[PDB]
């Protein structure tokens, strides 16, 4: 706990490498010449367009960040929204983002985890929160998501993934041990207590809960471009980043950002956008 708190970093530091929306997830460069900011909106659209959202439905955002996904959903689809975050800062910002919207739709932000959320919702989106949940909680997660949705329910989960050690060993022993050590660094120093799933885990746990799971979308090339821009931006802001934190924290995040770009490029990490369809989902 204390040792993990050593890895707490100011929101101000994150602002020195992210786009103006402060999206801390894979952008979607379609078309390829989008700015990072436009690509973060495109990634939100990529997720929401999979969810068969109709006016007056309620969308649940599990890990709602700074509220960008929820705002886009209200504005584009005329839906009610509920977001879950455990960040007090993100909670306050989401309430202000949603209050700003010209709408009669209900907007709610809860400072709580999915474990404590048991209200009926139409559709669920979760963008790069899943890596915090832990393997032993995946069955409870998919069961909760299945049970709170109607017969035509759908969910997207976007998550960074690694491969089963067996599969990693297939793509060179030297690279398997080197990748495992970097993943340990990610889930120790960058996201304390994190644990990467595999795409196969994300699929099989959904199926066991009763979801239909089509072929997941790989975002690998998009995450490479995202991490290149994040790294280039942090580096261009080096002095300011050291002033707000320390040389230690700057070096840690340069290692994270360049490191991830490398292991994504070498196809030892991936990013999967998995769609989960309830049996009564529209065709
Ligand atoms: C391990 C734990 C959490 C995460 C989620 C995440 N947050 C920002 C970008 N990825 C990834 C990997
Ligand atoms: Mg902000
Ligand atoms: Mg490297």
């Amino acid at each position: 706990e204390d040792i993990q708190a050593h890895y707490d970093v100011s929101d101000d530091f994150f602002a020195l490498f992210q786009d103006p929306t402060r999206t801390y997830s894979c952008a979607y460069f379609e078309p390829p010449e989008l700015t990072l900011e436009e690509a973060q909106y495109a990634k939100v659209d990529l997720n929401l367009d999979k969810l068969d959202l109709k006016p007056g439905m309620t969308l649940l955002d599990i890990g709602c960040g700074w509220g960008t996904t929820m705002r886009r959903a209200v504005e584009r689809f005329d839906v009610n929204v509920i977001g879950l975050t455990l960040s007090k800062n993100q909670h306050a910002r989401c309430e202000q983002v949603l209050a700003s919207i010209d709408t009669n739709r209900s907007r709610q932000v809860l400072l709580q985890g999915w474990e404590d959320f048991a209200e009926p919702v139409d559709r669920i989106v979760s963008i790069e929160a899943f890596e915090h949940f832990g393997h032993e909680n995946y069955d409870d997660f998919f069961k909760r998501c299945f049970n709170i949705m109607p017969a035509d329910g759908r969910m997207t989960v976007q998550s960074s993934v690694s491969y089963h050690p067996y599969e990693m060993a297939a793509r060179g022993k030297k690279l398997s041990f080197e990748t495992a050590r970097f993943i340990k660094f990610i889930v120790t120093e960058i996201f304390p207590g994190g644990r990467l799933p595999s795409t196969e885990m994300m699929v099989e746990h959904g199926e066991k809960a009763g979801f239909t799971v089509p072929e997941p979308l790989s975002l690998r090339p998009h995450y490479i471009k995202t991490l290149r821009i994040w790294g280039d931006t942090l580096q261009s802001n080096k002095d300011k980043a050291i002033e707000v934190t320390s040389e230690e924290v700057y070096n840690r995040y340069m290692k994270y950002l360049r490191g991830c770009e490398h292991y994504f490029t070498d196809e030892m990490l991936d990013c999967s956008l998995v769609t989960y369809l309830k049996p009564g989902a529209a065709a």
